[PDB]
DNA sequence: GGGTTTCCACTTATTCAAACTTTTAG
DNA sequence: CCTAAAAGTTTGAATAAGTGGAAACC
């Protein structure tokens, strides 16, 4: 357990890495033949368990346990526990499309609120929201309820809220790089950056003008778009970009990245990049951030 | 119970984060 | 000539999302 989480910290982080879950499982012992599981979960690599530790004495619920051999999750399954999740995100709402299917868990918990989800009216009815949340359904629940179900749903289009949402948000997505572009043979670059699919393109372009800089490049993985936002000029990396992180504190092993990003900040902002001695503390830095840790 | 809920182990991609090099700006 | 800033490239894996199995619970 340990220190509390900002809840709007917690939003943000829940935007990055959060989802929400609706199961309905093919299940002979269920008087309608299907039985359901409603939650919300987050799975990070094993080195960030103290965050969903954080976040579950934060909320006082979820399970948490081992995904695989490099990975731990917090899953919030257990009905009545929902009601935080819920109450939560009313009083501090995502933003991301993620708000998408936050708004069809709450469908789907009001049917389970009522038991409906024990006849066969409420299974119909968890089955057209399950349509329009995440992946939607298999081939084989669509086949299983023959019926014109829509997979559409609105868009969302809010925008950042604070920093403190831009902390967590940013702890899940950001990404701070000390980039040695190869006459001392180096010169140091610092470079943050924030990763997001186009989906929020809205929400991405956002941040040249809520933080007053950087740019928008396009990736494409074969058939996968992204967005990345970048910023590289020193001056606001060093008026912008830290002193918002420094005012709205990081959470997980991205926070000692961004400490030791700040600690070659102050290197650069002496000159000291420039000299034989002040490189290799920079190098030596490097190595021990990111992957390196 | 007998139907339902909650938990635990584990899988599967892709959307991320991350690392690196080349060119242009001032 | 020099250092900074920006454009550019590449991809592994930590994510997001999910399933099987079954103990536990009402
Ligand atoms: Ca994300
Ligand atoms: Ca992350």
């Amino acid at each position: 357990r340990r220190e509390s989480i900002n809840p709007w910290i917690l939003t943000g982080f829940a935007d990055a890495e959060g989802s929400f879950l609706l199961r309905i499982r093919n299940n002979n012992k269920s008087s309608v033949g299907y039985s359901t599981e409603l939650g919300f979960q987050i799975t990070l690599h094993n080195k960030d368990k103290s965050i969903l530790e954080n976040i579950q004495s934060t909320w006082k619920v979820g399970v948490i346990a081992n995904s695989g051999d490099n990975a731990v999750s917090l899953k919030v399954t257990r009905f009545e526990d929902l009601k935080v999740i819920i109450d939560h995100f009313e009083k501090y709402p995502l933003i991301t499309q993620k708000l998408g299917d936050y708004k069809l868990f709450k469908q789907a918990f009001s049917v389970m609120e009522n038991k409906e989800h024990l006849k066969e009216n409420g299974i119909k009815e968890l089955v057209r929201i399950k349509a329009k949340l995440n992946w939607g359904l298999t081939d084989e629940l669509k086949k299983a309820f023959p019926e014109n179900i829509s997979k559409e749903r609105s868009l969302i289009n809010k925008n950042i809220p604070n920093f403190k949402w831009l902390a967590g948000f940013t702890s899940g997505e950001g990404h701070f790089a000390v980039n040695l572009i190869k006459k001392l043979g180096v010169q140091v670059q610092l470079r943050f950056t924030i990763t997001q699919h186009i989906k929020d393109k809205n929400l991405m372009n956002s941040l040249i003008t809520y933080l007053g800089c950087g740019y928008i490049r396009e990736f494409n993985k074969s058939e996968f778009s992204w967005l990345e936002f970048r910023v590289t000029k020193f001056s606001d990396i060093n008026d912008k970009i830290i002193p918002v992180f420094q005012e709205n504190t990081l959470i997980g092993v991205k926070l000692e990245d961004f400490e030791d990003w700040c600690k070659v900040a102050k290197l650069i902002e002496e000159k000291k990049h420039l000299t034989e001695s002040g490189l290799d503390e920079i190098k030596k830095i490097k190595l021990n951030m990111n992957k390196g840790r």
